[PDB]
């Protein structure tokens, strides 16, 4: 079982040779980008909450505070699962495993 050794070495090499690792990251990046745009495709809710939250004499909004605190914690957790998966995917892509096309479209 590989825990930490040739893994970091191979990764380091990848960082030295931008081609596969770059494409892989570019892949998870693109997908993550679309997911980010989609998830954030419902900011309206936050907009209303923000407007009503702006009725406070405070600078930061309870929604922003909760979104920040929850965003930080959730960010870590999501980063842990995203890192573990992104890692497994990095290895898979580094091996040439099966692909995983996906739609996005994107709009700005």
């Amino acid at each position: 079982m590989v825990n930490l050794g040739l893994s970091r070495v191979d990764d380091a090499v990848a960082a030295k040779h931008p081609g596969l690792g770059e494409y892989a990251a570019c892949q998870s990046h693109a997908f993550m980008k679309g997911v980010f745009t989609f998830v954030t495709g419902t900011g309206m809710a936050f907009g209303l909450q923000m407007f009503i939250q702006r009725k406070f004499p405070y600078p930061l909004q309870w929604s922003l505070l909760v979104a920040v605190v929850a965003g930080s914690v959730v960010s870590y957790g999501v980063t842990r699962v995203e890192s573990e998966k992104c890692n497994n995917l990095w290895l898979f892509l580094e091996t040439g495993q099966l692909p995983k096309d996906r739609s996005t479209d994107q709009r700005s």
